[PDB]
C-alpha cells in the first residue's frame, strides 16, 4: 500500500484509525499513529491487505504509537487533502495562535488554529497529558491522524476531543471545540524515527 497521512487502516480486523506520518527507523519502514490504536503486535491493514504491526505503544500518560510495515510499503512524504496532497517539508513546531490542519478518515481535512498546550484529556483508559489542543474539528476513527500545517510542518498525531452525539465536533462552533493532538518531536524521539520529507 501507498502510506499517506490521513488515511484508513484497521487494527485485528476490528478498530479503524488514521496513519498520521511515513517515518523511517534505519532501514526498517514505518507510520507513527496514536497509542489508544493498538497494542503491541496488533495486526495493521489497508485496502485489504497486511501491512505490518504495532511495533510499540504508550496509551495512557501518553498517546502514541508506530506501526513497523513490512518492506513491500510505499512510503510517501505527504498528507491527504481531499483527493489532492500536503508535502511533510519537516516537523518544526508551531506556537499557540498557528494555523492548522488535521487529516483523518472520519471528517476529512479540517483546519482552524491551535489554542492551548500541555492538556490533560481524562479519558476512559486514564488521564493523557501534555496534548496540544486546536479547534479544527474532528470524529471517532480520525484519531492517529496528521496535524500539519499548510507549509508543511508536521505537528503531531490525532488523541481525542469533545465529540458529541454524532460522533464528532464539526456542528459545534470552533470556540467550543477542544481538539487534542500528541506532538510528534516527543515520538520521533522516543523511538529513533525520521520523518519521511519532500
Amino acid at each position: 500500500a501507498n502510506i499517506v497521512g490521513g488515511i484508513e487502516y484497521s487494527i485485528n480486523n476490528a478498530s479503524l484509525c488514521s496513519v498520521g506520518f511515513s517515518v523511517t527507523r534505519g532501514a526498517t519502514k514505518g507510520f507513527v499513529t496514536a497509542g489508544h490504536c493498538g497494542t503491541v503486535n496488533a495486526t495493521a491493514r489497508i485496502g485489504g491487505a497486511v501491512v505490518g504491526t504495532f511495533a510499540a505503544r504508550v496509551f495512557p500518560g501518553n498517546d502514541r504509537a508506530w506501526v513497523s510495515l513490512t518492506s513491500a510499503q510505499t512510503l510517501l512524504p505527504r498528507v491527504a487533502n481531499g483527493s489532492s496532497f500536503v508535502t511533510v517539508r519537516g516537523s518544526t513546531e508551531a506556537a499557540v495562535g498557528a494555523a492548522v490542519c488535521r487529516s483523518g478518515r472520519t471528517t476529512g481535512y479540517q483546519c482552524g488554529t491551535i489554542t492551548a498546550k500541555n492538556v490533560t484529556a481524562n479519558y476512559a483508559e486514564g488521564a493523557v497529558r501534555g496534548l496540544t489542543q486546536g479547534n479544527a474539528c474532528m470524529g471517532r476513527g480520525d484519531s492517529g491522524g496528521s496535524w500539519i500545517t499548510s507549509a508543511g510542518q508536521a505537528q503531531g498525531v490525532m488523541s481525542g476531543g469533545n465529540v458529541q452525539s454524532n460522533g464528532n465536533n464539526c456542528g459545534i462552533p470552533a470556540s467550543q471545540r477542544s481538539s487534542l493532538f500528541e506532538r510528534l518531536q516527543p515520538i520521533l524521539s522516543q523511538y529513533g524515527l525520521s520523518l519521511v520529507t519532500g
